[PDB]
DNA sequence: CTTTCATTAATGAAAG
DNA sequence: CTTTCATTAATGAAAG
């Protein structure tokens, strides 16, 4: 039972994450950038009702806060099913165009896997839950991601924005990847024989024996939980000799 | 009066040309070629009536002869005006595809002109009339260019074909250019100081003085007429210091 | 809903 | 009139 031995590490038990060792992020704008305020496209009541619960939860979690800002981007009503359960999707393309570019450091999967020796065949795969939301956004960079939220009868005054790294921001993957690398630097040092692959929120721990993987996984989950990250208990693939990672089937050190 | 001093050289006085020194041409087919017989698209009486006179003249001139051949290509009703005066245009693309390719030796105008010294500034431009028709076609290669000719009430039995190099045949320009080069080789030798440019049927004689151009032009016209070629008396540009050639305005050795 | 890049489908020009 | 290459105009896929 891992779900029990590591309360903090699992999203199902530790609650929403928060990377306590990471300074709130400041997002640099391009030299000539000026605020852009895109109007919110009218939203059908159905779309709005499907989205409402997610927005209320984020507000409850403090991931969204009311605000008044010169920046504004459209929120989009996106449903994966045939016509059920919506989810908010923000179009941040106009903001992305105004944010200074950074060097893409996230390695492509193929290259990331090459760094996997045939020796280590005991794998553990972890999927960090709501990775981006774990990184705080400095108050100065928060107004940048504002959007309008209407609640007819009575609700929010108008705009809401993120206090965490959001979905849709071009630099989120890279910023998260680098942040987690900084938080796990020590762990890599205390476990020289282990092999840890990081692909944004997708982690692969590789050990030589089942015992090392056991203790390796315990130490990792332990560290992640203490750092404020949360792994998905449901998706977790523990000490298997065969696992699914980045769209690959790892078996006998193949692929 | 040149129109008078050189009866044979002008199309207007010497009649249809015939390159007497040139052996009738044999057209080699590609190794795998087999005869293709494309049906004649129905022709409106108007188109047919507009074309008839040209066909009768060619038959009278012996440029077209009746024939029975496994080859056949469509004749096209083409009128340049708004809707008047037609002219026969044969679609020889299927025949062209079956004829063995030869090396394109006709030089592009730009390069042909480069070979023009600033010294020679007295020009004579000649346009050979019905150049292709001046080259005979060997009887063996004649069936290849057959087409159908209908004359309702009563006329030709069915097919007609050319006894001369025809329009529409991909190799005509090159074959004509090389043939005329062979016929004018001696003339170039007897007139070392003259500069003769050949672009298929467009000729440019360049001399140093007006007198050389006078005698140069007389000798050329004389030779052309004796060889069986015919220059256009109407278009002829004699011993001018400025002339139009290949879409260029030659003046003071410019362009 | 808008934006940007692909892939496919129409027309227009050149020719024999 | 049919063929082949261009240029332009429609749609379809990917995304935020």
């Amino acid at each position: 039972t891992w779900l029990s031995d590591f309360p903090q590490a699992w999203a199902e038990t530790g609650g929403m994450g928060l990377a306590v060792r990471q300074a709130p992020l400041i997002i640099p704008l391009k030299a000539t950038s000026t605020p852009v305020s895109i109007k919110q496209y009218p939203m059908s009541q159905e779309a709005r009702l499907g989205i409402k619960p997610h927005i209320q939860r984020l507000l409850d979690q403090g991931i969204l806060v009311p605000c008044q800002s010169p920046w504004n981007t459209p929120l989009l009503p996106v449903k994966k099913p045939g016509t059920n359960d919506y989810r908010p999707v923000q179009d941040l393309r106009e903001v992305n165009k105004r944010v200074e570019d950074i060097h893409p450091t996230v390695p492509n999967p193929y290259n990331l896997l090459s760094g996997l020796p045939p020796s280590h065949q005991w794998y553990t795969v972890l999927d960090l839950k709501d990775a981006f939301f774990c990184l705080r956004l400095h108050p100065t960079s928060q107004p940048l991601f504002a959007f309008e939220w209407r609640d007819p009868e009575m609700g929010i005054s108008g705009q809401l924005t993120w206090t965490r790294l959001p979905q849709g921001f071009k630099n989120s993957p890279t910023l998260f990847d680098e942040a987690l690398h900084r938080d796990l630097a020590d762990f890599r040092i205390q476990h020289p024989d282990l092999i840890l692959l990081q692909y944004v929120d997708d982690l692969l721990l590789a050990a030589t024996s089942e015992l090392d993987c056991q203790q390796g996984t315990r130490a990792l989950l332990q560290t992640l939980g203490n750092l404020g990250y949360r792994a998905s208990a449901k998706k977790a693939q523990i000490c298997q000799k065969q696992v699914k990672y980045l769209g690959y089937l790892l078996k006998e050190g193949q692929r």
